[PDB]
């Protein structure tokens, strides 16, 4: 297999990467960071998100693996001490692939840009008040006034979405979840309050009310967009694929990350 | 079609029912409350939940319709003024069927009882402290200490689940959602806090820790169970079917019920 | 000083109590559980709440001290290993007194009963729906529909109130805090949602709307009241007094109980 | 009395102001915007906050009055139709003064700046991750990681603080309330979660952990501070004073603004 390895870049991660490369040299494994079939991320979830975005144009051809060199990362399945066992198992093709859903964000102006999110896409104002109309499948649902909005994938539900009161969703559910950031609610201004969970093929559109400039973040890459006509969220047709070598169920992963491990 | 009509029993609902019966008499419609194919509920969501439980043994043979005689009911699609138009459309078979998921609860003792919920199943203590171990697909996930737990269907997400901070979920998603009621969280006792959303085929089991008596409510029918070994939640294979005569999208229904109408 | 010692009653607490009694015998200390001036509670916060209610008729004549024999108790200032140092310091009168506010609950029928709470007073229905009008200083404020209501003292804010989303309040603030349990909020039914913090001399009255039977709990002593006309909450004029031998600030106590220790 | 009138500046507010000025001309009232004793704000709460900050250096010499020309403003006690009755009552000195507490924020660098807030002071990062140590009366209480923090006065509790889950506090309570914005909570990172309510003379200090640049907002005036050593919050010794001409209790004001009016 062609493979590549990204590192967080501290001394620990860089040496783990060099040692795994040396270990891969003893098998029919070619290091190739243009067209890898296996992408190994060594670091944390931030490192793993950067790896996903480096290869977002070849998701259907890649299985990802995460090694956490600090504390547990949610997209990590290996500790550094297990890296040799990983090399051997990867080499012998001894794995099954697991797929998580992805979120597509489309930004239109006055022209379009699309982004793929593994965790979430959020939107805030570029300074002034944040006010958008929320339109669900072309039905006007609410006018949102507040700090911003967060649209999460299932595997993203344990990240920013969790901090905003959202529900944790198992990743086999093909859905996206919208959570509010500090909405205004009084007798004049009203939002639903609750997180909202949307299935595949529903489209959630945000439409400016006054200011048209927004800070849009996709997995914490945050970009100012000007003259925005619409921001459209839907579950992507594209999926990220994971190499899985043993059972590490999602709910155990949640348990280990939030309850005790 | 065989049909029947349940009424909340106030003067308004009883007369609407008699007038609809008279209207049905002018078509090939037989009143039959043993084996109806159409069940019409006139009242509110409580009335509609009672209708569902009166016929839970023939869900695959029945389409339900709700008329709200007070303010909007979530399971209601008609106002009383539209009852004549309903009679005519029902008679001419001018409808499509829509299915919502259901929740199955199994209670084992030391012997089993199962219940079907359209909104939710909740569990509390019979007086003493409520303490259960939460086991997800045979994996011990947390020990819950607090007031109780609520497992909601998708259409139930807008009911008790909403009041407990849960996410609102579109009913095409085959899932159930677990929410906490006032858990204890300190350095000794820890729960996940967040609502949890489970797909079809996941089993959530509650296991007593000390007290074995629980008050279990299914759609607000609340029953004391003694000597409980286990309470198991899963998405039912059974579905409730609705007669639909026009588009009334779920998110518009949410909008009309919580934002403005 | 006259003193007494209550024990949780496990082997550990009973022996600690006997050893402290023996230690007190070596000083001008008389064991007296009718008119103690010092009440020592050995156990947990439940034990300490029982001690407070055993002596609620002599609060102005008593300083309380808590020993936690299990993990940290919020009303506890001593570990069991420090009991000897406690005996010596108590005996030599080497302490300052600290006062926390208390909550008064009055229940009227059709006749009155009053209770004093150190943590909180809550109200629920005796089975049926819970619906009360909330009246603040004779001003109708909201009609509450839901599971119940919790009125907390400042030192109670870290207990049930915390689990219900309430704010943690420093105990020098003479106030009470009202929190909701799972209110219904839709276009027909509306509550404030937020916790409410009331100063001394404000009166919060709950008035039945339909059912007149309520389960009222004061520090987890829960009693059915029938034919209730009114439930009135106000900050008590009475205060619980603590013996303090060293600085153990409230916010450090919070830190140690919820963050790390 | 010397008085001045600020207007939101729309046609409606400017004409109300001119008509009130004309009405004041018929009494012993001098228009003076350098040293007014009465400051009348015509507009909304934003207008009223701007009036407060225009005169923050003479709070002990000023009574404020608010007129809301749009929907109810929380700092507003008059509708535009009552402006004549206001002029007459103000002129004849027919009023009592009411005082609300204020929040003092001190920012130190490496040099100090202080600000007075009527609603709240918030702190966020200037872009990068927000990470501060929270120190309460020189006791390290938690390391906060998340979007930011909000410190609210009592009258501010119904504003941003409310949107962040904070408790609503009656303004006679001399306190400040700290609320979190989307904190990270997992097995590695822990915050208290709950709002915290501090009495007079407690000092809450925020200390940078890595990045030293912060966006600090005081009543929605938002300013970048660089090279920050510390941000200190305490209840101000200074108070804003209101002219009151009739009873309009705080809890009725809350009721009218959030429940119905
Ligand atoms: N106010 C907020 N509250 C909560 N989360 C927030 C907030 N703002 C942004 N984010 C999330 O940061 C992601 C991106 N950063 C790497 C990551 C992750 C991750 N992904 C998952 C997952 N799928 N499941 C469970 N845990 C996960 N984690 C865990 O978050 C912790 C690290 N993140 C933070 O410090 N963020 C705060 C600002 C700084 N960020 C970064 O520079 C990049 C590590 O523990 C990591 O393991 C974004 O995508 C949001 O989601
Ligand atoms: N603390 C609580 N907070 C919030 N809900 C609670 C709480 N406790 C129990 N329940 C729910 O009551 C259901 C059952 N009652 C009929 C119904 C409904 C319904 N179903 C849906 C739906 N699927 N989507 C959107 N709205 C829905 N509604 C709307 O609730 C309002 C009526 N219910 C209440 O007064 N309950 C409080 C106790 C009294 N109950 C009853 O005697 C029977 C009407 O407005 C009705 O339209 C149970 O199943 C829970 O879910
Ligand atoms: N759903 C709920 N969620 C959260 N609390 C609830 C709930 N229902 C009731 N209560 C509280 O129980 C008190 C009374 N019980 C002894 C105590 C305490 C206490 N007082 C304080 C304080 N002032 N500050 C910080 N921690 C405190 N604790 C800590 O609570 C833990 C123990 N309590 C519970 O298991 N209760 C659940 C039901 C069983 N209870 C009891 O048999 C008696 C121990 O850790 C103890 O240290 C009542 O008064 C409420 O407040
Ligand atoms: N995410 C957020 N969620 C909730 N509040 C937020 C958020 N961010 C900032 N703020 C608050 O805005 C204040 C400042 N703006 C004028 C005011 C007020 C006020 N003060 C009180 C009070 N003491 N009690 C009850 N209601 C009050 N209101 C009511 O807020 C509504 C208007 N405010 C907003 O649109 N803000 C969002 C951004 C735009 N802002 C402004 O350009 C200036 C009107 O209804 C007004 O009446 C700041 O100081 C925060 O507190």
């Amino acid at each position: 297999m062609k493979y590549m390895i990204t590192s967080k870049g501290d001394e620990k991660s860089d040496l783990l990467r060099l040692n795994m490369i040396a270990g891969f040299g003893e098998y029919d494994m070619e290091y190739d960071d243009v067209e890898p079939e296996i992408v190994i991320s060594i670091g944390g979830d931030g490192t793993f998100l950067s790896a996903f975005h480096q290869y977002e144009e070849r998701l259907d051809e890649i299985a990802f693996i995460g090694i956490h060199t600090g504390h547990l990362g949610f997209y990590a399945d290996w500790r550094p001490a297990e890296a040799d066992k990983l090399v051997k198992l990867l080499a012998k093709g001894e794995y099954q692939k697991v797929s998580y859903p992805l979120l597509k964000t489309t930004v239109k102006y006055g022209k379009e840009a699309t982004y793929l999110a593994l965790n979430e896409s959020t939107v805030k104002s570029s300074g002034g008040p944040f006010v958008v109309d929320v339109v669900i499948n072309d039905i006007h649902f609410e006018r949102f006034r507040g700090d911003g909005l967060c649209m999460s994938t299932p595997s993203g539900t344990t990240a920013y979405n969790k901090s905003l009161g959202g529900a944790l969703m198992h990743p086999s559910i093909e859905a996206m979840q919208l959570t509010e950031m500090a909405s205004i609610n009084n007798r004049v201004y009203r939002t639903i309050g609750s997180p909202l969970v949307f299935p595949k093929h529903h489209v959630v559109s945000l439409q400016p009310v006054n200011d048209k400039d927004f800070q849009i973040s996709v997995d914490h890459l945050s970009i100012l967009h000007r003259d925005v006509q619409e921001i459209r969220y839907e579950v992507s047709a594209k999926k990220i694929h994971f190499a899985r070598f043993r059972s590490f169920p999602f709910w155990r992963r949640v348990h280990d990350s939030f309850i005790e491990d």
